[PDB]
């Protein structure tokens, strides 16, 4: 799967943390299994090309361009 799924999946879990953390603080809220797997997505890049960063954030811009498009 390309880097912009994964990023859009990151998304998706950027928002359940968010309604957790806001909900919660009105366990669960104490600990998060997916942390560790965004450290490594944040790692596994080239800062040095097929993984730069340069080319993701592309690939990310392009995704949302087509995302705004197709929901136009």
């Amino acid at each position: 799967c390309p880097f912009a799924l994964k990023m859009a999946a990151c998304q998706l879990l950027l928002e359940i943390t968010t309604f957790l953390r806001e909900t919660f603080s009105c366990n669960y809220h104490r600990n998060m299994s997916w942390l560790h797997v965004m450290i490594l997505l944040c790692n596994q890049q080239s800062f040095i090309h097929p993984h730069c960063y340069l080319h993701h954030s592309r690939s990310c811009a392009r995704l949302v361009r087509a995302i705004k498009l197709l929901y136009g």
